[PDB]
């Protein structure tokens, strides 16, 4: 329950932030496997500056989280709701209509 | 599987279209119960013109569908992936961090 105006505004901000091709590419990468900024940048052919900027935004909205491992920051989808939202959307885009 | 560039572009368009407060309100209403344009308009205090415009957009992206019942067009979330995506996002926005 607890669907009030504030909730739907935050939901709106989540979808607004995800309405970005490169952010979707970052999120899909993290949906397959957690990764560092250097690995995301290398895999997607995006600069480390840019990846870091987008991940600061995604983190502020609780869409990714980060932990320090050895020397680096490892990012992941924040929790199972974010993973489920994303994978359900990808499958829906993919399956025939 | 089948995560290619086209898929992620369509995913991007889905999240872009959902990055809209009133469209989120329409989608949440439909997530509770299917409804006609007149009922959506009345419940959300949005004009029928506007509701109809937003639903044409949401339908073109396979996010809602419509059936004719009696005299009116009844809209609903397109399938279970759309409902799941939306409700998971709402819950994630709601729960504590
Ligand atoms: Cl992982
Ligand atoms: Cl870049
Ligand atoms: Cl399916
Ligand atoms: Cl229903
Ligand atoms: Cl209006
Ligand atoms: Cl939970
Ligand atoms: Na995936
Ligand atoms: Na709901
Ligand atoms: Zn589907
Ligand atoms: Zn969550």
């Amino acid at each position: 329950s607890e669907i009030n105006t504030d909730t739907l505004e935050r939901v709106t901000e989540i979808f607004k932030a995800l309405g970005d091709y490169n952010r979707i590419r970052i999120m899909e990468l993290l949906s397959v496997s957690e990764a560092s900024v250097g690995h995301i940048s290398h895999q997607l052919n995006l600069s480390q500056s840019n990846v870091s900027h987008q991940l600061k935004l995604l983190k502020s909205l609780h869409l990714v989280k980060a932990k320090r491992q050895g020397q680096s920051m490892i990012y992941s989808l924040d929790d199972i709701h974010v993973a489920t939202m994303l994978k359900q959307a990808i499958h829906h885009a993919n399956h025939p209509k």
